[PDB]
């Protein structure tokens, strides 16, 4: 059952320390890194949305970088992911990646800032390896809840895009998961 | 794979049209039928959390009703929990239970009304026959969401109570679910 480590785009087993664009290999329209931006009609002082560009040609995607609970980065592991850029006081607290509450529109939950670092709340996500290529991401809300028969007693559902105000939004989807990589700066 | 009815404190199988409370076999301090109740400090026009008593000398619990997805009450079903009482119109809507949005400071989701009816949001329940004597309500949340590997790739939890202002409040928990008994009128 050994633990496997989780990979940038070099090869190189994925650190603490350092930040990773999350991009896609996408080609064209098919490509978009994911970034931190203004969330529709948002009441926070900071940006606190979960987006991907909509052409590979969009800018570079905004670095993260992923705190474990351990010392290392595993594949199927629980683990907090932050945008990693300078930032005014206030909005230090908008970097930390989060799962929104269920928004009855688009039926299932979006991902944001606003999170919390190393707690059981809706800051969880994990990395697994893509059915096709690269990284999927899910999130487990709810971990300090007991999923009845479920693995690990979790809830977990893999992360995928919506189209809100006809952006690309990070959501939790059933099916078509983001495939991702992660590139080293 | 039968189903199987859930059934009332006389034996008689649940049934739709009808209303019941949703009592305790606790004696003394240990009963207390479940109400409905004004959440602390809730900015609802209307009471809107799901309470039980403190004692089993406290007032009958608050009439409920059953709304399942097909004409049938069974167990291990997805359904909705609605008190059923006269009411004023701005109020309709806060009959119908419903699992609240993550409370931090007690870990879990609490019950509380305005949920909505036959919609795969907040507002299902299952019924399901108790470990001990009796019956337990678990909360499936976020059905419209695929849960990996989830029985049913549904996420469910026991309901239970936490001590809120010092009432005892309906929650989901891990251990120590409520047991419970319908109760026709």
């Amino acid at each position: 059952p050994l633990p496997k480590p989780v990979l940038d785009t070099n090869g190189k087993e994925l650190n603490p320390d350092s930040s990773y664009r999350i991009i896609s290999i996408g080609r064209g329209a098919l490509g978009g890194d994911v970034y931190l931006g203004k969330s529709p009609n948002s009441d926070a002082p900071c940006p606190d949305g979960v987006f991907r560009y909509n052409s590979d040609v969009g800018p570079s995607g905004t670095p993260v970088r992923f705190i474990p609970l351990s010392t290392n980065i595993f594949e199927d592991q629980l683990l907090n992911i932050q945008f990693n850029i300078p930032t005014v006081k206030l909005c230090v607290s908008y970097t930390i990646w989060k799962v929104g509450n269920l928004n009855a529109y688009f039926r299932t939950m979006l991902l944001e800032t606003g999170g919390t670092i190393g707690q059981a709340d809706n800051s969880y996500f994990k990395i697994v390896k893509s059915s096709k290529i690269g990284y999927n991401l899910l999130s487990c809300p709810f971990t300090s809840i007991i999923c009845l028969r479920c693995p690990e007693d979790q809830f977990c559902a893999k992360v995928g895009v919506v189209i809100q105000n006809g952006k690309r939004r990070l959501a939790l989807v059933n099916e078509n998961p983001l495939d991702v990589l992660f590139q080293e700066v």
